[PDB]
This record gives C-alpha cells, structure tokens and sequence, in this order.
C-alpha cells in the first residue's frame, strides 16, 4: 500500500471551452478560440480539426451529472474556469498609457468593481455561481483558476493577426489585455470568494506564447510564426499574471498561485547533464524566476512588481522531453516524449498514448521535487492523464503517475492534491473530439457518461486515500507486446 | 441497464490440478497429468511448457484468501471439482468382465462406500471440508464437479500410452476405468452431499478424448494420436458419465448434470448453413443425444442404460469455430475462432487473445439457445473467460459476454448462472502458467493476488445483479486500432 | 508480356534544387526556396526538416555518373529543369503597368534577348550546357522543363510574405514574376534549343498556389494561409504558361507542354460518383480548360490563353477517395495521400514511408480521362514510391507501368514513362528521408547504389516491355509482411 | 567490390521430393514421406499442413526450364539428389545378421551391382540421365547426394512406427537400411559417375534423427517421441555414412563428403560462453568427429569410421542463443529458429515467413569453426529465407554471400555458395506456403518467375562478387516498415 497525508485531495481538473458547450444554451461564440475553430481557411489548412466545441459533453447544461459521478468517485478537490468571455461578452470602456512597455500598477477599488458590475453578464454569472455551490455541496474543496486559454472577441481577433494586420484586437500582444485581465480577476474574485478555497490566475501560458507565435503546426491562436512577438506575449503575460495576483489579494486572503505546462527533461546520453540544466532553464526557471523573484529580461533586471506574487505552483506533466548538447547549446530529439507516433512505441521502447505521448511517470516526481528543492512552494498537480478512448493504459498510467506523487511527498516535497486530467472526454483544441482523457467517456450524441474502468480504479484510490494493495500491480508500465508497435 | 432474475448468480469456476498447488504441503504427484507434465521426453520435444504445478497459485493453502476476495466482489456462486487422484492415491481392490464393451449397471451399496472409505485419503478429504465449508459460509452456492481430467496414475500411465504400450494402466481406454469412476462419484456425494447445492460429473469430456488421441500437437495425455481409440474413450466417458449419474442419484437427491467444451459453429458464406448442422452434429448433439436419449453408435442404437441421464447443462464457452462446405464433408477454417495468431487480428478484423482466440460474444448466445431448443434443459455458463495478462481486452470479453447471457434469457432460455473462467490466474495445461486468465493476477513468486480492472468491472455486475447504466459501453468489441495487429 | 510501341521511351524525372546540390561549387543561395528552408522560425516551428539542399546528391558535380548509369539501365529519355536563380542570381531593370490584372501579350526579340544574355551568369549556362551535352550523348531524349518551384529570391522573399508584408518581392502575386518567367523562358529555348526535344514551362503549378497558400502545415513558401492569394497565384501562373509558350514558340519550333500534379478521384460509395465529376472540375479541368480552351474566369474566354499547349505531363502517385456532401463534396482522410506511414490504408492498401496508398488504377483513370477529353499526346512525367527498403517500389514500379501498356491499348497516346526518380533527392520541406529513387544515396559520399526496383527496371527499358519473368509484379505487395 | 576466387562457383541446392513432382507422370508413391503426408491422421493432427507433394513445382517434366533460368542466371553449380524409392520401389531379396549393433563391412563388387541392375527401374535410371545430362550441357558443375530424407516404403512404415509398432521396416533404426543404404550409394555411382563431379552421401542426418524422434510438434516421420530411439538412427546413420563411403570409392575416385544443418550457437551472456561450446560437441562436433576421425561412444576408435569424409557440406539459415544451467545448457526461444513469423527477435532483428532470425554473421562463424578443427574444404550447401514477396531476400542474400568471402578471407577453404533454392519447393510438413525460391512458382500453370532477388544474384554469379552497385545490400532490412 501506499497511503497519502490525511489531509491530500484526489480530484480533476477541467477547462471551460472544452467542456461546458453541448447542451441547448450553452453557445459561447465570443472568443478567439471559437472564431479559429470555425475559421474555413483554417479547416481547409488542416490546422483545426473540423470539430466544434458547440458538440461538447455540455457541463453547461449538465454540471449536476458530472457532479453526482466525481462524488460517487470519492473525489474532494476539484480546478475548474470561468470563460472571461461568457462573463464580459461586449467591450469595457477604455481606461492608462498603450505604449508603455511595462505594467507596474492596476488601481481596482471598490467603486470601479461596481463599474464593472455593470457591464457584467448577470445570466451567466448566476449561472456559474448555481455550478460552484452544487460543486461547494458535494464536498469539493475548489481551486478557481481565472484563464484557460480563450480570450473575449473584442480583446483579440486571431484570423486578423493570424494575417499579419496588426491594427485590430491583439491579444496578449497589447498591455490592453493585461489591464483588463487584472480587473477582470479582481472581479471575479470579488464575486465568488465565498465560494472558492484557492485562486490560479492562468493555465499554462507558457503554452499560449508558444504554440501561438512559434508553434504554428499546432494550430493554436493566432498562428502568427515569430520568436519576437513570442517574447512580448510572454512578457505581457508575466505582468498579468502579477497584476492579477494583486488584484486578487486586494478583495480576498486566500492562495493565490498558477498553473504550468511541464516537461521532464531527461539527458540522452550520460554526457548531457547540461543539456538538461539548460533546457530546464530556457522552459521553466526563467518563468518562475520572473513571479516569485522578479527577475526578468527586458537587459536583465529586478522588478519590485514581479517579486514574490506566487502562493502555490500548479504543476501540469504528461510525459518527459529527452534533450542532447550542441555546439549552439542543446536540442530536443524526436521519437521520446510528446513527439512520438500515436498508438505506438518510443525509440526507448515504452509505449505512446492516442496522441502520441510517451509513457514516464518518473518525469512528475524529478518535476515536483526540482520545483520543491528551487523555490519551497507547495505545490498540487493540477494535470496528468493520458489519451487513451480504449483504457488500455490508463489504469497504469493513472496508478503509477499517483505512485511518484507519493514518492515526491516522501523525499520532503509539499504536495496537497492530484488532480486528473480529466473527469470526462471534452475538445480537445485543434484536435478536436478524438482525443478522449476522460476517467468518464462521454457519448456526444446523447451526452452520457460512462465509466471507463480507469475511473473504478481511480475510485478505489480516492476513497481509501492510497493506493491499495489490490491494484498495486498497475504501478508499472503497460505490457507492449499485445499493444501496436 | 441489463437486468438479471433475482435469483441469477454471478460466479466463477476453477479446477484442482490448475490452481490447488503452490504452498507447502499441497503437492499431489499422483496424476496422470502430473507425470505428463513432468516428462523430460515431452519437455524436450516442447509438448509441454517446462512450467510446473507444484509452483501455482496455491488455492490448497490459500483458500480463505480466495474466497475473501470472490466475496468481496459480491459473487454468489463457486463451480470446483476434488481431484479423484488425492482421495484414492492407491490403487483399490480389482471388484467385473473387463472384456465387456458396455457398462450398464454399476452396483453400489451402503456397505461398498464404507469399504471404499477405507481406502481414502482422510487428510484430503477433511481439507476438501475445510475448503469447501469456508466457500459455503461466504454465501457461495456450490457446484461440485468430480472430474477436470487428471486420473490417478495407478489408472492410467500416459508416458506408457504415448510409446504405444497398452498393457498397462490406460485411462479412459479402459472399463475399469469406467467402474472406478463411478465408484468415486457416488463415494464424494456420499461424503460431502450436506455441502453440495448441484453436481457435475465431468468437465469436457470431448476435450480429453478429442487432444488425447486426435489433436496430439495441444500435448494433452497420453498424446497417442488414433481416431480408433478417440472413439473408444469417448464411449468409455459417455458410460462413465451415465454410471456416474446413477452413482449420485442413489446417494443424494440433487440435481446432475456434465459441463461440455462449446464453440459456436458460424458459416463462412451464406450457403454454409448445412456445413454448420453437421458440425453441430458431430461435436455436440452426437454426445448429449447418448446421456439424454440414450442414442449412439456401438451401428445405431438405443441404451436404457443411458437414456435420460441429465438434469441440467454446463456451457462452457470461449469463440466460435467457422466452417465450410466440402465435397466429402465439412472443415473448420484457419485464421478464425481458436485458431488464430496471438495478440493480433482474426481473418475478420476482431481482436485476439493472448491465446489466439478470436473476439465473438454473439456465439454464447447462439449456442445458450441451440441447447435450450433441443432439450429443454436448464443450464449454468460454466466457463467463459480470456487469456490476457494486460486485462486490455477483459472488460469488453466480460460485458459482452454477460450480455449475450441477459439476451439468452430474454428469448426463453433458463440459464441460472454465469460463472468466469476463472477467479485468479492458475496451471493451464501443457501451455503453463503464460495465459492468464484471472479476473485476479497471480504474482507466482509471493502468491499474492491483485484485482485487475476487470475485477472492479466484474463487482459491479455482480452486486447490482445487472449490466449497470454506467459500464454498458463496454458491451463492445476491444478497439483494434491502438493493439497489435 | 506486356510491350511497348517502339517508340514508346522509359527513363527519369529529377528536379533542380532537388539533384543538383551536394557537391562543394554547386550551392545556389538564390531562391525563394533555399531561404525557406534555412529560416530559423520555419525551423523551430517543424514547418521545414532542418536538413538543407547543399547536402544533397550533387548532380551539379556528379551528373555524368547519373547518366552513365541511366544508359547501363537502359533508359532513353529525361526530364529535367534548369534554375532560373542560377541564370539570373541578380534582379533585372524594370521593363509595363504592374496593376493591370491580365497579361496578354509580351514583346520578345532578338535585341531583347540579347539585352538579357547581358545579365545571364556564364559559368552557370556554360554548366548547363555540359550536363545537357553528356545527356545527349548518352542517347537520352531530353525533355526540358523550364520551372519547378524555386524563384530567383529578386522576385520573391518569402519570409516576407510569411510574415503577412506584402510590399517586398511577392513571387507568382506579382505580374513582374509573369512577365520576367516569359522571358526567362524565351531566352533558355534561345540558348538551348539545340540540344532539346521537348519543352515543359513548368511543373506541377497546381501545388505552388496550393500548398504555398493553402496547405500551409506542408511548409512550401511563402506559407501565408489565403484563398484570395492562392486564387491569384493560379492567376498569374496560368497567364505566366500561357506568355512563356509564345516566348519559346517565338525561338522554336518544338513541341511545348506543361507538367501537372494529378490525382484520381474515386467515389467513396457508388452514390458519389457526381463528387467525383466536381473534384476533376475543381483540381484538373478548370486548369486544363484555360490553358488549352481559353476558358476562365476573372467566366469569359481568352484569346491569349486559347491553344497555348502541345501535350501533357501526368504526375501520378495516388488515388484521392471523395464523398458528396450538401455544399459539394470532401476528400477522405485514410486513403490516398493522406494514410498513416507504412502502415495500411483504411481499404487495406500498403502505404508508402510518405504514407500513399497503392493504387495503380488511378494512373490508367487519369491518363484515359486526359486523352478523352483534350486528344493531346501525354507522357508520364512522374510516377515513384518514397521506400528507402526497397520493399514495395519492384510491385509499384511494374503495376504502374502496366497501367500505361492499359492506357495506351484503350487508344490514349502515351509516348513515355519517366519514373520519379532516377536516385534519392531533397523532398523540400520532409528533407532527405523520404527516398525516391531507384537508386540508393549514400549522402556522406555521394555514392550511387542500385536497389533491385532499378534491375527489374533495367528489365523493362532494355526490353521495351514488362517481361514474362516478372510479370508476377503487376501486384500489390503482400501487406501480411509489412508494417500495419 | 567483393571479388571471389576465380574457381569459386554460386549455384543452388534443391531436393527431389520438394521440386520433382507436379507434372502428370512424376507421382512417386513409394515413399515413407508420401505416405506420411497423405496420412489422414497426420492431417487431422496437423502434423502435416495438408498440402500435397504431387501439386509441386514439376522438375521431373519441367527440368529443362529449371536449367535455362539457372543459366540465364550464371549459376555454374547445382547439388541435387536422386530419390531412391524412385530407383528400387520394390523390395530387395534379404542378404547378414541383424542383430549385430555394428556394420563395418559391406562387401560390392561388379557382379553384386549387376545383379542389383536388374531390380533396379530402368524408367526412372534413364529419366535422372536425361536430366543430368541437360544439367551439364548448361555448364553447371554437379554434386550429386544419395539421400534427401524419404525411404523407400519397404524400408519404412511410418505410420506403423508412429503407432508404437516395430515388427515392420523400420527405417532408420534397422541395419537392413544401413546395408541397403550403402549398396544403393555404391550403385548410384556406379551409374552416374561419367556425370558427376562431386558426391554426397546424405543431407542433414542430424535433422532425420533428432525431429524424427525427438521433435515430434515438427510432423517428421515417423513422429515418434523417443531419446533412445533418436540414438539409435543417429548411430546407423553415421555407419551408413561410411558404408555408403566406401561403396561410392569402390567405384569411383571422384571426391565424396556429407551435408549437415548447421546452427551457429551464440552466448546470451558473455558468461555463457562454455555454454556454446556444449552445444557446438552436442550438435555438431560429436557427429563429425565420427565420420572423420572415428571417434565415438556405443567411448571407442572404430578403424571402420575413420577418415570417410573428403569434404563438408555447410547448410546454414540463423543462429541458436544459449545460456549455461545447472544440468549444463538451454536453447532460448525468442531467437533463431524460435522466434514469430513475420516479426521480429528479442534482439530486434527480422524474421522470415518461417520465423527464423536474420543473422549473416553465424555463417561466418560457421565455417571457420569447421575449418579450424578439421581443414577439409567446404561448400555452402544450403542457405537462404524463406520469403514469398521478397522483402528480405536481397539482404539476406548478399549478407551471407559476404560472409562467405570473410571466411575466404581468413584461410578457409570454401568453393561454392548454393543457394536454397532456385524456385519455390514443397516444404516438407509445412507445405507449399514457405516459399525459398530465388524463382517464385505459380502452382497452378508451374510457370517460374524472377523476384528481383534473382535478379541481384545474376549480378553476383556472372561476376563472381558482390558489385560496388548492390554492396548496400550488405545489411539487416529495414524493419521499421516490416510487421513487429
Ligand atoms: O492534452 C490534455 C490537456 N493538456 C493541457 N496541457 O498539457 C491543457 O491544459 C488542457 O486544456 C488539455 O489540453
Ligand atoms: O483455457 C482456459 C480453460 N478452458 C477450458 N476449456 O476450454 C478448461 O475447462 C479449463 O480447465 C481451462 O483450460
Ligand atoms: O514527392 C516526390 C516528387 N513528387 C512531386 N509531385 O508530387 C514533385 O514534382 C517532385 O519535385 C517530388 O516532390
Ligand atoms: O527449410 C528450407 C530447406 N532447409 C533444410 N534444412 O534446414 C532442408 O535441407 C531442405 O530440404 C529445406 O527444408
């Protein structure tokens, strides 16, 4: 057996645009993210998948059922969005200075939230407090995170950008959008702190920079191709992050932390320990340095707004990234982590998810301990989970990710949660609706849920608190020989 | 939802020499099977596996253990034989015309089971009440088999038989043979009827005869490959069996009935059908025609002696078998049914076992229903199981298969049971202990047992006595795309 | 046996900046193309392999062994391009109203051509002339194809355009490009025609406009996502074939045709047969019918467009599977180029390490509805199979020559068959694993090798036939064997 | 390039139960083999896969083809065998105590071969000259082997033998078959020797005994399971061996040796090495040292042993990987000749359709070995995949040719390569679907096609080397694209 503090939750985390559309009523065309999916250019390009969130399981709609199934799971913890965009679908009046590289300050007092209460979507705020109080009576503890990803229409048009006009709403190009985010988790704050147990500010920015300006074969917003304009992204970002971190403080006194994308980076050879420390730098460090000690390049400076605006770390981890030394510094190498071939086996042999990932549980204990040994931050695994429609593999992907949670709080590490991803199959972005992480497989058409024996087993987990002896075999890596090479 | 009677039981089924060996103090070296197996002549020859009973799962010593987890998991029904081998290690007193072709009456008397009771094994026979009075007081209703195919070594020497000598003890070629074993039937019902709920004579008896002396490739003793004695201990069985029945009857007033080996005989074209009936023919109707109307061939006849020897019918059942028309005849195809590649696809594109066994849960309901048309017997699904170490494919062979169970019934059949093939993983046969079939896998160097996921899937169907809203998804066949091909 | 006319030719394609780098003096820096796939962005984004083109084969260098084993193969035709960067590395005066849509006519003479001679760098056509001149010798009819793809970098920067500025050199969006390829191609028939038989303006039109604005994920430039502009690329090409046949006609009297990207459309079911009809009207006909009818639209007929085209070059790889739909139809992921690498496609047909469908039916489809419609002779300009193994091209080779035996027993005239391709080339933006050729590259020293596709070719070509001894190769590579 | 000597011959093996019949009038009823794989138990068993070797290939009608490919080919050596049953399918008067363990002595002479000619089929004599006879006329060097593995069936029942009965012919475990053994030898070249250039007595014994009596799941006759009894046909095996030795050098001087199976025995571990010597006195050593130096246990020297052996037939496909134990050492499946169809090994190598390892080096192995403890000269005499698209084939072939010239290279004295086989064969219990041929057979018409492998060892025989062009070939297939 292996038994967790009393005190550790077992749950799930879930994103807004993924899951909440599908039920009559639910629509939300006022994002980014809607207007790229449905973009015909795009659907022609192959750079989104055809699908349409509007098709989802619909947690809208059907919040209660997801519910009923999470508590029948044993699950007490649980991270969910609002869609900035469902809650100020129309633009807020201009404010501030557009040219300023920097954004050190946001006043928001209480007169301003009652301007902005104004222009609020009242339906929808009720709506989502109707959702956080049935999710509040099911003993969840709630971890609100303020954005995954979507920005509202009016604060970026990405098919403008994507074209390279530069003219129009720009996203986190602009330090418009870094105002208005900071206002806008003020707010929310402001709204739902009788309801919430901890804040995140994002989910993963370091992957809307990203696939935004570099990756562009990802087919994320706006796909404009450009290290320089990936930097400004990032940097505005950071300073959101920190200007939401203190408008939250200024209405509530609980934690306030964010949500990352990790890789754990592993050397390919015994001669490539630097490669490692580089990369990890270049992904990580560099980020969390700039939240929690201020430090950022602008020229390499301290920023006394930057500095300690970070309670908890949100660690997201899927699977590793494997690293080799260069003459101009390090590379990542194909055929491990996230860039193997769907439904197969890596170049070490372990095998690759529907989406192409490879198996490495060891991955979240080096990326749980590393965070723990930098900064002495507790920290929740906020993601981890596996595209698997079958559930061939996740019964052992889930126990054995659980198993180096355990191992990360035995070796000293401040670990309060897991939380899967995800408790039901949802949209996956560019991908669509085929790639399914659901503990619960949802059938579009009806919008029932099923459980996978994935989720019997994470049941027997949540409710006893451990992995039990019975299902302690499944710590280990699923068999490759009866699976596809 | 798929709803059962009340009084349906959901269970398991297991045999003695498969599973009772592998603590201290459990080795029983007097079988037939056991020399076999044993054999350095058939070892070399790679007949047999190398693999050892001796080093199984331990069901002698563990039974609490077993029985705590099969309650557990809310089954209500246990299918087991006693291994004849260790009740009568020694050989008894020579009673009888072994010339004699038939055996039509088989005298046994008050006063012949207590001579016979001074021949058996005491410490056996109390550790079988040990066994079975623990299985009784966690509810379990009990089938009791008598015979699952070893036969103590002083009734037959198969290594003897393989080399083509018949002057020694030969098995089922053998009237004695016949005698014997309805002497040790009567004896086990007179010794243990106050624990017993039903009775079986005989586990596949066509599987013994048929591998014995045809299918000499599968290594099953004594290997001697001759359609002439194939025949000769199918006769010698059907007596038995029927000299057996009345052997019970004149102890207990319980019912009686034989577990068969069944494959689903499907056509390869539409105009196969005929094919199909004369399959059906020679592998089933031929066999249940004799204990129930008494017909057979010795030319045509009809045996008082044999008719209406049956109370009910276990369905053992794993895939189907395709056939097609020939000139002389019919002939199963290749690439179907058992005889597929392991781990791969079948000429139809459905998935296969770690066996080779092809996907086809259609096939239990056809054969459920052929039975119940013909006889109009009440039956029990006395095996239905899969060999899959990873359980990738177990929860959709369970679902679907119960299905067909739930399907059977609906169309008037009286099944009263379904019992999987088998609790833990255990010996099978000359293959060793590389299929696994458990619902539990067993780790053979400790002798723990772990639930698979399919467990947890099994335990819903059992406490709620239905396929349950929830898991009715996997009523489906696995998903090939993500497994070998 | 399966023979051929006796005139009937087989041999090769192979392309500029594909073949002709990898030997030290050969780099060509020039090109749109050569920029693209050394830009750091294009490669932190996977748009393009990171392998680079001065790494290649090296035919610029190494040609007379190409050719001395193409003779030892038994081949007796080619088709090859020259590079337009090459020619002319630096831009050219400003000749001519750059807003006028339509580009009806330009004035070609003796004077002007001697003008341009003045601009053309020696060393490279004197280069040219002696790869064509060994060509030639080696008995080989030579099939001179003026463009295939790479632009002088004068005319199109297409990291530029990428990054959605469009006041730079703006590649087939700018009617300059129209104008400077006509004369382009006036001056290398005026320089060549000597040593040429045929003549092709260009190759494969249809994949420029469409991968470079459409089918962005497949890293052609300038990879700027537009209906619009791919429209007006196809424009301005169609207009640029039309202008560079008068320039060659204007110089020569020898035959001039154009090579093209084909696909054979196939209903998903038998109801799909009219979605097969729209997909050969939006991919084939359309292009055909303004080049060859003058038939376009801007729906109108030009008279400068009208009979601009001698014969046909049939590209050919793989079937496309199309179902109808309300708004039309759709192309059906599973089949035909779009399979999973070695592995099966969704009928059960071997895929290539490219992940095509094997589907040789489809040539004698489109070389069949070609000649039915149009009665233009044609040659097979390309026909091959990404397989560095060897395992499936021996089957994909013979099956597909078979088809053309079909072809041309049906009535089409069908003149040759040119495999693509004689050895292992750069595949533009999937770099150098994927390998076409009958012959192996070993790109650490050039070295050329002989798969056995290339002795069951030598077969062929020497016989002038599919022989009884291998005729057992008109089939599909068994799929138990290979990957799934 | 890898250049062989100029004496140095490729050819092919071939046997006569696999390739002889087919074609009406070639139905050789007469043997243990027949009768064996016509057994409807058998079939109901599948110890036989149910195939027929009456529907084979066709050399006894169809020879004349077989010649003018191997020709075309520019093979310049065969090694075929005559089938005894064919020759003497009625039984011959008793001679002689069979009793006695040992046959030291079997006394012919002229008068004794004269009286044995008129027992003898003079149909079947006069059919083996008319193809032996083309068979030289297209230049091919001839080895001629007695004994391909079938009995004449008044020498052995099978059946009676598989059902535990031994008071009929018993085949291999009589001294009547030793004795008629040797006089049929002796006979043969008395017969044939104006023909012949080199003789074999028999092809792998090792093979006759050990899945006769030992690996039974195999489906060899007589299939019945027995250590004692697979010692006992070993032991008259190798005494016919020499009496068949001695009989051929009473009537001829001509060079006579033996052909055997060989695996090369590699160590799991490098602490297994011990092991593989074991397995190399168990398999391989004990035998040889026999027939070649006398020396053997009944532990004795027998003067009648010694020294009947002029040369070693090498027949080689893969190797065995071992492992040391307590009792002394295993065999592991996972490897060589144990490993899945199609696939590929525990060590990541591809198997053949029959699921045996790619493993060129094991022959290289192979023949130094032998070379080194005895210094008699060698043939390849069997080597090759079994491999119906040709996938591997090319590789394979090449691969084991280059080891072969390794083993030149460091002294041995090796002569020929003969590859098996030269068209598809029937494969003994496992019928038609192995298929070995450089030729792959139409069963159906019994037309010959060339694979492209054939192709490539046509570059290979009328060079004598491995070319510069196909030296590529020189490696393990891809498997990527092969079935895992
Ligand atoms: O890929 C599954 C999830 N993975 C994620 N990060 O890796 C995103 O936060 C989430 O929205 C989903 O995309
Ligand atoms: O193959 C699993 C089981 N199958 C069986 N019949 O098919 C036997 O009764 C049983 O003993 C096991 O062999
Ligand atoms: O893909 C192989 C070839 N195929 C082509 N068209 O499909 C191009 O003309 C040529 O340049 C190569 O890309
Ligand atoms: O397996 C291919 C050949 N291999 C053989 N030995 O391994 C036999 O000599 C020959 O008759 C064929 O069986």
């Amino acid at each position: 057996m292996y038994s967790f503090p009393n005190s550790f939750r077992f749950g799930w985390s879930q994103a807004g645009f993924q899951s909440e559309m599908g039920t009559p009523g639910s629509e939300d065309p006022n994002t980014d993210w809607y207007k790229w999916v449905h973009d015909p250019e795009n659907m022609a390009a192959g750079l989104v998948s055809g699908d349409l969130p509007e098709n989802g399981p619909g947690y809208w709609g059907n919040y209660k059922t997801f519910h009923d199934n999470a508590q029948k799971m044993g699950l007490k913890i649980a991270r969910l969005n609002v869609e900035w965009s469902r809650i100020f679908p129309n633009p807020l009046p201009r404010p501030f200075d557009e040219s300023k590289q920097d954004v050190t300050e946001v006043e928001i007092n209480e007169n301003e939230l009652k301007r902005l209460d104004e222009y609020a979507n009242k339906d929808a705020l009720n709506h989502y407090r109707e959702i956080f109080k049935d999710l509040k009576s099911r003993g969840l503890y709630f971890i609100l995170n303020m954005y995954h990803w979507p920005l509202p229409l009016w604060l970026h048009d990405p098919i403008r950008v994507r074209r390279g006009d530069f003219t129009g709403p720009s996203g986190w190009l602009s330090t418009r959008t870094v105002y208005e985010f900071a206002r806008f988790s003020a707010y929310i704050a402001w709204k739902f702190d009788d309801l919430v147990d901890e804040y995140s500010t994002m989910n993963e920015p370091n992957v809307v920079g990203g696939l935004g300006y570099v990756g562009v074969k990802s087919g994320f917003p706006p796909g404009y191709l450009s290290f320089e304009l990936s930097r400004r992204a990032m940097y505005n970002i950071i300073q959101a992050h920190a200007r939401a971190y203190d408008g939250i403080k200024s209405v509530s006194k609980k934690p306030v932390g964010i949500i990352y994308a990790n890789s754990s980076f592993q050397p390919l050879t015994d001669k490539d320990m630097e490669a490692v420390e580089m990369a990890e730098n270049d992904n990580r460090w560099w980020f969390f340095d700039a939240i929690i000690r201020g430090e950022i390049t602008r020229e390499k400076i301290v920023r006394d707004d930057l500095k300690g605006r970070l309670d908890w770390i949100g660690v997201n981890y899927y699977t590793r990234t494997v690293v080799k030394r260069t003459e101009k510094g390090y590379v990542s190498l194909g055929g491990y982590g996230h860039g193997c071939e769907r439904n197969s086996v890596s170049l070490a042999g372990l095998p690759t998810s529907d989406f192409g990932w490879e198996f490495f549980p060891e991955g979240l204990y080096d990326v749980l301990t590393k965070y723990w040994n930098r900064y002495h931050l507790y920290m929740y695994v906020t993601e981890n989970g596996i595209a698997d429609d079958a559930d061939y593999q996740r019964p052992y992907y889930l126990v054995s990710h659980v198993y180096q949670v355990h191992r990360a709080i035995n070796s000293g590490a401040d670990v309060r949660g897991y939380l899967h991803w995800s408790l039901a199959d949802n949209y996956e972005w560019a991908s669509g609706f085929s790639m399914r992480f659901g503990l619960l497989k949802v059938d579009y058409n009806t919008k029932r849920l099923y459980w996978r024996p994935s989720a019997l087993v994470y049941r027997e987990i949540a409710t006893n608190g451990a992995i039990t002896d019975e299902i302690e075999h499944l710590n280990s890596v699923p068999p490759v020989k009866p699976l596809r090479h």
